[PDB]
């Protein structure tokens, strides 16, 4: 189990697009419904999922959980043993997960339909996933690794405490066991 948590960036036909700016889409927030966790927008890299995107002072917040036993397993090995995934990290830190993540996975990109049906009433769902990003950042923030969600959601400054306590209510709401499990499967 290992919780996650940032400002997002909202994506278009990411890879594929249009950077929206969080206002065109704030009618359409908050998201309490679980929505997938993925890697670069890629399909079958399901590693987790949303467990709520609210509006904030600055911008839209995102916390999730990341529950795929594959990816844990797999990102804790090379966090351990792999010099290559160190290479850019300080060197021995406590908790070489979350740091190898929080270096190599520093974007929380939020996916959104095209803006053109946002003006107008959209006819389904306006999100469609979430993906942590390797590249691809702008207004989102460096995404936070962490084992609590109430230490996750302190490392931001720019989320007052009224508003970090809104986060949490939905948040503490949210068995992860309820989950259901993600598709992700190892690519080696
Ligand atoms: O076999 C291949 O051809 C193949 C080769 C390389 C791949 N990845 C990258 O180039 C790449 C680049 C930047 C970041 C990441 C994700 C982090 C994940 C934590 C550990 C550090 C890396 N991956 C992938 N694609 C990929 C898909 C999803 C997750 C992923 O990481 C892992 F497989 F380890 F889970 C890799 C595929």
């Amino acid at each position: 189990g290992l919780y996650v948590g940032g400002f997002v960036d909202v994506v278009s036909c990411p890879k594929l697009e249009l950077y929206l700016d969080p206002d065109q889409v704030t009618d359409y927030l908050p998201v309490t419904e679980p929505l997938p966790i993925t890697i670069e927008h890629l399909p079958e890299t399901e590693v987790g999922w949303t467990l709520g995107l609210f509006q904030v002072s600055h911008g839209i917040f995102c916390t999730g959980a990341i529950t795929s036993p594959a990816f844990l397993e797999l990102a804790s090995r090379l966090a351990d043993t792999s010099h290559v995934a160190r290479a850019p990290v300080k060197n021995l830190p406590k908790e070489p997960l979350l740091e190898i993540l929080h270096t190599w996975l520093p974007g929380l990109s939020l996916s959104s339909i095209h803006p053109r049906e946002l003006s107008q009433t959209p006819s389904g769902p306006v999100f469609q996933h979430v993906s942590l990003c390797a590249l691809g950042r702008r207004r989102g923030t460096v995404a936070v690794y962490g084992h609590d969600a109430e230490w996750v959601v302190s490392r931001f400054s720019s989320v007052s405490k009224s508003e970090r306590a809104h986060i949490l209510q939905h948040v503490s709401s949210c068995r992860l066991e309820d989950l259901s499990t993600p598709n992700f499967v190892s690519p080696l």
